[PDB]
């Protein structure tokens, strides 16, 4: 698999995206709701990383910021996910 990101679409519903965020000072993905956007597109999954939502990065995004950002996405809202990692031993 590549290790660039991938670009993942969730479109909302009139309620959320369906993740929980956790970090920032990476920003990653601690939980999908099954039934959500998030969890209806099936490739988002615990442990990604959000390097962009719409075109901002998110790299290097203080946990608050990537919250603001992402709340106020338009829709759809488009993320940059870096899903897969290696680990050196």
């Amino acid at each position: 698999q590549s290790m660039q990101p991938r670009r993942v679409e969730l479109w909302r519903e009139p309620k959320s995206l369906g993740i929980s965020i956790v970090g920032g000072r990476g920003i990653f993905i601690k939980h999908v709701l099954e039934d959500s956007p998030a969890g209806k597109n099936g490739t988002l999954k615990p442990g990604d990383r959000i390097v962009e939502v719409d075109g901002m990065d998110l790299r290097d995004a203080s946990h608050e910021q990537a919250v603001e950002a992402i709340r106020k996405a338009g829709n759809p809202v488009v993320f940059m996910v870096q899903s897969i990692i290696s680990t050196r031993l």
